């Protein structure tokens, strides 16, 4: 007669934290992970990750919102610019780029945007994209194309987690399994 309240141990260096359990689909739990309002969890997932990004990498992009906070503190970390792509049209965007964003849950409406400012700081440049959890990739494909139709070229593929399939080609802090409702 109560609600589940079960969680999902990680450790990022010495940094713990239970991530809880929660319903998404009529037979699927995630381990959510909540960067907002955690100073020490973001900063301790950007320094891991910016050890495993090589000299190479020119810049770092990611998308609104989940890859806000980790660019942020990876391009403070690294002193390599960064640039997120908005899920929005602003007016301080010019000739802007667009890409779908493949979905389940909502299909068509989702998209991604590059300024002609943003894409005029990718052009020519390697890349490490950014996002804060990789599931069915979606959010990831459109970051390559976004990043391919702006002239440059994904490098490395950063996140926190993966979910779901394992990803050999990205390079990730740890696994999160999905689980049954
Ligand atoms: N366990 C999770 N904890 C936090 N956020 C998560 C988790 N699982 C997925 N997400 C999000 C939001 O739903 O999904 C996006 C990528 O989804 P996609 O790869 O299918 O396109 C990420 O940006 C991230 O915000
Ligand atoms: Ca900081």
């Amino acid at each position: 007669g109560s609600h589940m309240t079960l969680t999902h141990t990680i450790t990022i260096g010495d940094v713990r934290r239970e991530l809880p359990i929660v319903r998404v689909a009529d037979d699927a739990r995630i381990a959510f992970l909540k960067l907002y309002g955690d100073v020490e969890l973001t900063v301790a997932c950007a320094r891991a990750l910016a050890g495993r990004m090589p000299a190479d990498v020119d810049v770092i992009v990611g998308p609104e919102t989940g890859g806000i906070l980790l660019a942020h503190e990876l391009a403070e970390h690294s002193g390599r610019p960064y640039v997120i792509a908005r899920k929005k049209l602003r007016p301080n965007m010019v000739k802007p780029l667009r890409v779908p964003v493949q979905s389940i849950g909502t299909p068509g409406q989702q998209e991604l945007f590059l300024g002609e400012d943003d894409a005029a700081l990718i052009k020519g440049r390697r890349v490490a994209v950014v996002d804060e959890v990789i599931s069915s990739g979606g959010t990831l494909k459109a970051l390559h194309e976004l990043v391919a139709a702006a002239g440059g070229t994904v490098q490395q593929v950063l996140t926190v987690a993966t979910e779901g399939e394992r990803r050999p080609d990205v390079e990730s802090l740890l696994h999160l399994p999905v689980y049954t409702d």
